[PDB]
DNA sequence: CGCGCG
DNA sequence: CGCGCG
């Protein structure tokens, strides 16, 4: 996490829909899945997104 | 290969089946994420087997 | 290649 | 909790 970078990863899933973890990072100018994958499933848990788990996709829930 | 390789196989061979976690310790390091990737390349070639239960690995 | 795992 | 992943 840095730092509210949640936040920003809210703005992309808004504005572009169900994505997977790999372009959600690239968008955000990283590189892989891991390195929004801990932020992900934090904000997973916090009821903040969710995941299909059949295109591996990520969505505002 | 990488000389580390022969030195977990000689950790193996005289200490029997360990986890990951054990041979790394053994060899100085801390984690199992320290020789997985080692591990593994020697699982490819056939040198070593993981058992899936215990998730020890041994000589294959 | 899914991997979230500290 | 398996995770090797680049």
């Amino acid at each position: 996490f840095s730092q509210q970078r949640e936040e920003d990863i809210y703005r992309f899933l808004k504005d572009n829909g169900p994505q997977r973890a790999l372009v959600i990072a690239q968008a955000l100018g990283m590189r892989t899945a891991k390195d929004v994958n801990r932020d992900l499933y934090r904000m997973k848990s916090r009821h903040l997104l969710d995941m299909d788990e059949q295109s591996k996709a990520w969505t505002i829930y």
